[PDB]
């Protein structure tokens, strides 16, 4: 089985939003617009915002799950190559195995799925803080998308849910993810293979 990307905003108009950070040699995060792509240093903050139009049930939950990009990859569970799941950087919540993690959120609950062996990270909603617009989730990616063994090169996507408090769907939203050494390089890189085409 596969989990849908279908971009679906739903009754609470749930998106994504993401931070403009440019793409200098330093930058540890930067989202593309144009491709829908994150960049990101390995085991860096990645700010995501979620935003809706209006105020979900108490009880609802946000879930992140990567999958790979390309169909012939698609029934493969994403998982940290042989290395990075024996590095002993666990945070005492993420299991070692888990490529997403989240940031700063004693709440996170990590789900290895008894039926299709994926894995994911859920946190409950909090309304946005007092003068925000918006709530943001702080995200870390713990392998590049180099890594032989795991990801080896492998394009993947982030699909984030916004669930019920039985796990039913109530929007989606996805990016594509690259982890990589330099990802306002690779931005620009990728930014100017698109224009060329
Ligand atoms: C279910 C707890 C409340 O959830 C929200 C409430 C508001 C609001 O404006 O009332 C909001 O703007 C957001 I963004 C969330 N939210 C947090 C994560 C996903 C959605
Ligand atoms: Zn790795």
């Amino acid at each position: 089985s596969v989990p849908s990307q279908k971009t679906y905003q739903g009754s609470y108009g749930f998106r994504l939003g993401f931070l403009h950070s440019g793409t200098a040699k330093s930058v540890t995060c930067t989202y593309s617009p144009a491709l829908n792509k994150l960049f990101c240093q390995l085991a860096k903050t990645c700010p995501v915002q979620l935003w809706v139009d209006s105020t979900p049930p108490p009880g609802t939950r946000v879930r992140a799950m990567a999958i790979y990009k390309q169909s012939q990859h698609m029934t493969e569970v994403v998982r940290r190559c042989p290395h990075h799941e024996r590095c002993s950087d666990s945070d005492g919540l993420a299991p070692p195995q888990h490529l997403i993690r989240v940031e700063g959120n004693l709440r996170a609950e990590y789900l290895d799925d008894r039926n299709t062996f994926r894995h994911s990270v859920v946190v409950p909603c909090e309304p946005p803080e007092v003068g925000s617009d918006c709530t943001t989730i702080h995200y870390n990616y713990m392998c590049y998308s180099s890594c032989m063994g795991g990801m080896n090169r492998r394009p993947i996507l982030t699909i984030i849910t916004l669930e019920d408090s039985s796990g039913n769907l109530l929007g989606r939203d996805s990016f594509e993810v690259r982890v990589c050494a330099c990802p306002g390089r690779d931005r620009r890189t990728e930014e100017e293979n698109l224009r060329k085409k």
